[PDB]
């Protein structure tokens, strides 16, 4: 069932990266899987650097947290910072360089749509706290495929957009009252938007909610551990009904409580 965000757990370590290059990153699993994937199957993306491609598949948990990739795709288009999702077999990611969303089906290897989020911001506009050129965060829900961004005309505070997950199509905005380059990261839980306060401290908080229901803003103080003091990617998974992120090498996992 659906409710509010009112408990976080402690972060849990499913893999640590072993070099530079995935300082930073997002792993993710389908909310939605289509053959041939499974509510197992991972995807892992180191990010560091500026020719991103490289996305390892991983058909088990198994083999996400102890072992070698089972199939490693090269994106036909280099991938710009964390905000990536998979939603219903295709990996949603942003152009390097561009406000362009692309839609990636994962089983054929295949380009379905592309889409530039009109006025959004990018390249470094409206990241979030750490930078990192989070302009365009993708997420998933219990309702399906959102965007978080910002745009000129909103001055940098938080915009969410619903998406059609085949075509791409914004089918209706809500714009917050939250700056986006003064909070960590962000998620969407039950249609209700998210903020963490900090993405250094072993006592930041969950520290906004904007609920696209009724329109009301919120604030809260529900703890939240970044154990190594650099998260960079902070999404949720609504079949799971976790939060997934990537904090300093390592990828980590929180349970939380709805009301
Ligand atoms: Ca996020
Ligand atoms: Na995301």
């Amino acid at each position: 069932g659906c409710g509010e965000l009112v408990w976080v757990g402690e972060p849990l370590t499913l893999r640590t990266a072993e070099t530079i290059t995935g300082k930073y990153g997002v792993w993710m699993r389908d909310p939605k899987p289509t053959y041939p994937y499974t509510q197992e199957t991972t995807w892992r993306i180191d990010t560091v650097g500026t020719d991103v491609r490289q996305v390892f598949e991983y058909d088990l948990i198994s083999q996400f947290m102890q072992g070698y990739p089972s199939k490693v795709h090269i994106l036909p288009r280099p991938l710009e910072s964390t905000g990536a999702v998979v939603y219903s077999g295709s990996l949603y990611f942003q152009g390097a360089e561009s406000r362009t969303v692309i839609r990636y089906e994962l089983n054929t290897k295949t380009v379905k749509a592309e889409k530039e989020i009109p006025g959004a911001g990018y390249h470094g506009q409206f990241p979030y706290s750490w930078g990192g050129y989070t302009d365009i965060d993708l997420a998933v829900d219990e309702a399906g495929l959102w965007v978080i961004y910002s745009t000129d005309e909103a001055k940098g505070a938080i915009v969410l957009s619903k998406l059609n997950p085949e075509n791409l199509e914004l089918e209706q905005t809500w714009e917050t009252n939250i700056r986006k380059q003064s909070v960590a990261n962000a998620f969407i839980i039950c249609g209700t938007l998210y903020t963490v306060s900090s993405y250094t401290s072993a006592d930041a908080t969950v520290n906004f909610a904007y609920d696209t229901g009724t329109g009301i803003s919120k604030t809260l103080t529900i703890p939240f551990k970044n154990r190594y003091k650099y998260s960079s990617m902070i999404d949720y998974n609504p079949l799971e009904k976790k939060l997934f992120a990537w904090d300093n090498l390592n990828m980590v996992t929180y349970d939380i409580k709805l009301s």
